[PDB]
């Protein structure tokens, strides 16, 4: 007969708490909280990696092409968002520890830090954080052996951003000899602008959308991440989100943005707590601490920044290329 | 140098995930969520027992008598309420699993259940849920589901002093109860008798009138029953009250005089104890709401049944709200008893 | 000149709506201000919920729901209602920063006013589909005038339950000369059970053989009772079920075939309706836990026993979509679900 | 007899929703959500100001001197943090509005902006945000969206004693600072000087390794920082640069309360200092949650109020807006427990109730 404790391998989970304070003969009560909090964070990182890798594989094995798999994809990405939302709230627990009580066992941690969280790095990589865009103080130095391996894989293997890019490139309606969404959009913006103080600034920005080369330049830097075609596909799904075939894809784009918002919210709630815990003192990891973590709360680490930025290029309803009754029929189930 | 992974024993924590569906050649994706969810609850149960045991020990070793330890007692009990709040919110994650997807792996779990969580039972016992008062499941004692060391650890948890018992003892020594001192109880009965008489005269001064006489007689009946020590002892034996009559007086002394400096942090403690009771019951209810959607309408009925005042250990602290009186009826503190508390 | 923030939001009304009765009667009590603001915030959100719910009711009433382009709008708004209800459950945390002792200093100035007099809460219960007969003995005589008028309209106009029921009855696949979901489901469950019993009978007499017989007979009784329409009609009339027999079949079709593109957002909608029932009952339970600390076993200013009556509202008697939850009772092995064939795959 | 709707003036609260989209004959459904969300924020701002003004008044009228009132002070400041926590979560509601749908009624709002929220500025000012704390754009434009009585309230919110000023005054009176008494600051400098000397000796005694010279330069970093605590001229210099806000003596009060938090008379005061930090953290989380949403709603597009939008709001997510920034930065100056000046039986009894 299967038993709860055996099923859950609690013989491992609940025998994994060793206070260094106690091991060096000066047991500090709050060190137990510090350990349990990190462990719970790490269990949830594992669940997020389990969800994220199953979704990467659904794109990578071509299953995403079968639209009956979209409910699964959006449920699993929504589940990632719900977990991250709990991980943002979970800082509330560690904030019941005073800086003063933390200061009593802090010495016994050196030089260990969150910089040595394999799962946190795997998570960043698998979503599509680029190493060349990371702020310094580098990242992978902390790791060695069978772990530095897994990290290299996570960097080399296809990211969620790349798989979503590939899928967005294949979006119905972009075909120049098909619905020709882009051609019609350039025309409608160009006309609508002419049919008009302020108009000169928005004229500039809107028509910038149609500059492949500029996009390629901003891309070459890393101020954009998606191919120019992927961006068209995304904008197609935004404007035609009510068309049956675009409903759940739109939900997916929304959830990809949610995961960026919640990852940055996690970075900021971490920062707000570390300020109270250390002030201006440096982290046991070696970094300036507070000031480095503040730098990670930027669009540098927003993988799906393109999806946020498309809100720049929103236009009146009237201008969106009307859906030809035959194209309507292609976008029905 | 100490390394993150080794410090946290992640070689144990992150190698503790075995899908029974995969072990039996039919891996079901959502079983991984089911496993991590329970493991996270159990880590947090372990943290709660760590705080709860530290606080029990502070009461038991007589350290709580030194009022410098009150900040630490109330910080740890508040921290238990903050963890319990997260554990209530944590059901949101397992609710992303459909009943249909749960149905694809639940056969591989049988006959294991949350009924076998050692830590959940330790937590219930250490707060002070009485064996006497538990709803029986399948006509049997909760402790049957446990054998060997786990069974003994649970006996110890039932027999050792509970949070309820240690708070009770501390409440009994609340300053001000001394008959030959401030004599809170004697003075309180006198002021309540006067308050009621003055109230009766204001009313005895219409349809609005005959209602207030019935209501007045209700509030009269209730307030005066507070001084009936035999009614109280009787409700004790029937487990409908949990604290001794004297502990109850101590709690009411803290409620009424909470702004007195020596009673400020003690009042926060009594608030945190009600907080833990309320959050344990919200845990039991959110569990129920989820199980309903997973299994349909029996387990679901025993669970709905744990969502009751039988499992509210500090039910007496809530029910004191029954006996609140106008501020101006509360016995005045003279400059000699103020001094003791200031 | 330009629209100003304060004028746009009519803050001249919103922030001039706070009158402490304690102060009006010459004994200002600080925490009364919190009591007022908390209730006003709840009522703004009730008005928002009614705005979303009325809009979704209309999309069903006018047949716009028949155009499946409108399903993202329907699910987004129903989801939005559950996000708001989540905040309103959390919002009790604010009023619990008020001690029972401080509440006791201004409580007297409230009576005989009570939450029973919340028009919007009653409008919300009625519009979702809380039935008059299945309300706890100890509602509408607390009201009069247009208010009493608006409540009657809310009792007679088509509820979300009735509108979802009608829509579930048109679910594709139920057609006896089409996919014939119900015929094939009965056939597959009957066959699946017959085979499960041969599997059990074939075993040599044992302890776990008899437990399996006992378990088989319970499973068989539950699953076959799904196909007993007279039972369903009997349970409708006792208020134990709410959805028509055919709407139940449509719901189970959406459950089983939820991954089929035409069923993906309908499944999200059914999930949302269960979310709203769960959050409404959580609202009632968080309300009960607070009122217990505030009043104990004292009677409410509105007449009721208080804590005891409020506890009675926390039952499946108030779950409008009970039937959506209880379809979990009738889940079956994946292999028993009638197969979709390249013609019915394409229709969906 | 009193009736619910009348008690709460719902004839005002629920007759305050006017969609501009509908007024200009193009009703947009999601505009209702936009209005109700702002109105709920403005009710809770009003409640926060009610709690805040009541705690300011307890300091200003001297009632805070009587330690009976400390439970009430901490309960109401904790209440403010519980409200702010709901207000941070409340953004999740308005995030169920897509940028696409927002774009359909946005045009009808211009040039109105949250920038024009009287109550938000009253809240900033009464906590104690100073003109020089505010980012150039904020400082320039914020006062000049207001006239008449609204202008007068803004001025009052700046002229009258802020929570920062009233807490500073109270911290200056913290028992144990008096040189003739416990002489906290003198004893602390002596124990830290002695403690650093013992540490230098421990480090110098180690065998001339690489790790040792890492301890040496790390010690010399920690020594400069700790001993800089006792340089009052440096404090006044960081005050001028607005990197610190509290008086040197208020800072000594705060650190006294921190180290001796378990002494009965410092238990609730320590809870107050924690609550003031919580309020600063939740105010900045409110600003950051606002930013994350405004990014999805506008992208790089400028706001209706006149600002760059995303980039201006992002610039308010800064410690220059943290009023009690000094209470956080005291963590820089934590020392081993054994260096904290020992409590004598006489001052112990002084810090009992
Ligand atoms: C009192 C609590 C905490 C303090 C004082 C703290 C402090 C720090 C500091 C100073 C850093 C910068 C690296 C360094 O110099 O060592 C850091 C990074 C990090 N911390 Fe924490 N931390 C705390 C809690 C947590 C928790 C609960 C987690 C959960 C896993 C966590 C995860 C991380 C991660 C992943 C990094 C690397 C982040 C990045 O590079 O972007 N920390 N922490
Ligand atoms: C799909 C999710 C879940 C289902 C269907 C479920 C079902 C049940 C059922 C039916 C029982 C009654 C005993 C029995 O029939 O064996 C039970 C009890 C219990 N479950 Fe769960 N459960 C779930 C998730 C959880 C989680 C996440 C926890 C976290 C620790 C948990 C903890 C418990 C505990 C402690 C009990 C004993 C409760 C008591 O006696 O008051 N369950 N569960
Ligand atoms: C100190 C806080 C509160 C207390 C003591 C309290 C007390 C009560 C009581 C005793 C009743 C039952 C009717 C009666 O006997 O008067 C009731 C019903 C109600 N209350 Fe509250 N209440 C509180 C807060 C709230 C809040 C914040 C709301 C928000 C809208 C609310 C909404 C209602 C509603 C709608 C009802 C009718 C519920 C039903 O019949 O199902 N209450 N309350
Ligand atoms: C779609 C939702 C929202 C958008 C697009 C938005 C946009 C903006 C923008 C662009 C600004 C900068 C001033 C300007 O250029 O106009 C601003 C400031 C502000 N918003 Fe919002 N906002 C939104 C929701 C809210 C809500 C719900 C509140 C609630 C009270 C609010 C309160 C404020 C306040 C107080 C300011 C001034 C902040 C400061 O000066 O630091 N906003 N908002
Ligand atoms: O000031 C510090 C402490 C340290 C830290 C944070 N989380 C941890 C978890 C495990 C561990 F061993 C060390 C840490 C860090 O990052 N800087
Ligand atoms: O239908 C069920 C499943 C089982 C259960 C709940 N939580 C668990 C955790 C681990 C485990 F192995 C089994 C369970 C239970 O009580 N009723
Ligand atoms: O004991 C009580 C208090 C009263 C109450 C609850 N919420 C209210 C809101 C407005 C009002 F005027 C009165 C109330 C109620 O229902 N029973
Ligand atoms: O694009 C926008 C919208 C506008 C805004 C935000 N909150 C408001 C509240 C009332 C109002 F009238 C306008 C607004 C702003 O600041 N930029
Ligand atoms: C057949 C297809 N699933 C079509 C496709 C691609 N990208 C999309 C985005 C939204 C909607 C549909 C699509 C495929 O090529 O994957
Ligand atoms: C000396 C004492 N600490 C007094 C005591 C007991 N219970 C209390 C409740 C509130 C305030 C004080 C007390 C003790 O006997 O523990
Ligand atoms: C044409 C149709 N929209 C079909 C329909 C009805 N109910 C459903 C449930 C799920 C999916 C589709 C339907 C209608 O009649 O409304
Ligand atoms: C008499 C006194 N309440 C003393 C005082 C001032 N600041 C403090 C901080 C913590 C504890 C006490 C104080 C007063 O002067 O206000």
């Amino acid at each position: 007969g299967l038993i709860y404790g055996n099923y859950l391998h609690l013989e491992k989970v609940l025998n994994a708490q060793e206070l260094q304070s106690e091991t060096k003969g000066n047991k500090i009560h709050d060190e137990h909280l510090f350990i349990i909090t990190h462990q719970a964070y790490e269990l949830w990182f594992k669940q997020i990696l389990w969800e994220l890798d199953s979704v990467r594989e659904i794109f990578q094995n071509g299953h995403v092409r079968d639209e009956r798999n979209m409910l699964k994809v959006v449920s699993r990405m929504h589940r990632v968002s719900v977990i991250l939302k709990l991980l943002v709230q979970q800082f509330s627990i560690l904030e019941t520890m005073t800086a003063l009580d933390f200061n009593d066992f802090r010495e016994y941690l050196s030089p260990a830090s969150g910089f040595q969280s394999l799962q946190f790095r795997l998570l960043e990589n698998k979503i599509g954080v680029l190493q060349n865009m990371r702020v310094p103080y580098h990242y992978r130095d902390n790791f060695k052996g069978e772990e530095n391996e897994l990290l290299l894989k996570s960097e080399q293997e296809k990211t969620l951003l790349e798989l979503v890019e590939a899928w967005l490139e294949r979006t119905p309606g972009l075909e120049p000899h098909g619905f020709n969404f882009w051609g019609k959009l350039e025309k409608n913006i160009t006309r609508g602008l002419e049919e008009e103080a302020e108009f000169q600034k928005q004229k500039e920005v809107l028509l910038s959308l149609f500059d492949e080369k500029r996009h390629e330049h901003l891309l070459s830097k890393g101020e954009r991440r998606l191919s120019y075609r992927a961006l068209q596909g995304a904008l197609m799904i935004y404007f035609y989100r009510e068309e049956p075939r675009f409903q759940v894809p739109f939900q997916l784009l929304t959830s990809l943005m949610d995961i960026d918002s919640l990852m940055t919210k996690w970075r900021y709630n971490h920062v707000c707590m570390v300020h109270r815990m250390l002030g201006s003192k440096a982290g046991t990891g070696g970094s300036s601490g507070y000031h480095y973590l503040r730098s990670t709360v930027s669009d540098r680490y927003k993988v799906f920044v393109d999806l946020f930025n498309l809100s720049t290029y929103l236009i009146p309803r009237h201008w969106i290329p009307k859906m030809n009754p035959t194209i309507h029929k292609f976008l029905e189930h």
